[PDB]
């Protein structure tokens, strides 16, 4: 089939809010979305996984975790996750600081992606086009925060998480894997997938 542009794919298949955040993210780190297009799509994907990971999860009036997929979560519910990814450098560290000195949890050395108020830990989310175990080890070796929980998703549907603790129910993680499958298939139909996969390096 004809070869599409990654730009077209990103703008057509990701929410504009996600795209704008990815653009702002690449700018902050001196990367050009119009040249590093595979990275651009990977940033969008990762960002969306982080949001989907957090979606629908609340801590109820008793302090127990629950899922509310309707539109109106009653006012007394608290979001289960703090989202750190998708924020500019200053705000992200401000949030991390607001979490740490509060919950007493120690400060990480790299910005994680989320904070889990139920499990009382920071989470690093990974999305890989490679083998989950390799990517997991790379992540672990980079941060070695020990307290930061790592959760990896691959585009083949495999997951790997610290201490075989996957945090979320099967359905939540299934939503994420369905979305990644959709991204991969759509890229493939536009003849963008092979390059995207090989780009991760
Ligand atoms: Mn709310
Ligand atoms: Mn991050
Ligand atoms: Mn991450």
């Amino acid at each position: 089939g004809p070869l599409g542009s990654m730009e077209d794919f990103v703008r057509q298949c990701f929410n504009p809010m996600i795209v704008e955040l990815a653009e702002k993210a690449m700018k902050e780190y001196g990367e050009d979305p119009k040249i590093e297009t595979n990275k651009f799509a990977a940033i969008c994907t990762h960002l969306e996984v982080c949001f989907m990971y957090s979606d629908f999860h609340f801590i109820d009036e008793r302090g127990e975790s629950i899922i509310v997929e309707s539109g109106d979560p009653n006012a007394l519910l608290k979001h289960r996750f703090e989202i750190i990814e998708g924020r500019d450098r200053i705000m992200a560290w401000t949030v991390v600081n607001s979490i740490c000195n509060t919950t007493g949890v120690e400060k990480p050395k790299f910005l994680p992606d989320l904070y889990d108020y139920k499990e009382n830990r920071f989470i690093e989310i990974g999305v890989t086009r490679r083998e989950v175990h390799i990517y997991y080890l790379e992540k672990a070796n980079k941060i070695k925060s020990e307290k930061t929980h790592i959760h990896i998703f691959s585009f083949t549907g495999e997951e790997m998480a610290t201490k075989a603790d996957y945090t979320l129910d099967e359905e939540s993680r299934a939503r994420i894997k369905t979305r990644l499958f959709t991204i991969r298939q759509e890229m493939a139909s536009r003849s963008l997938w092979d390059s995207f996969r090989q780009s991760e390096r």
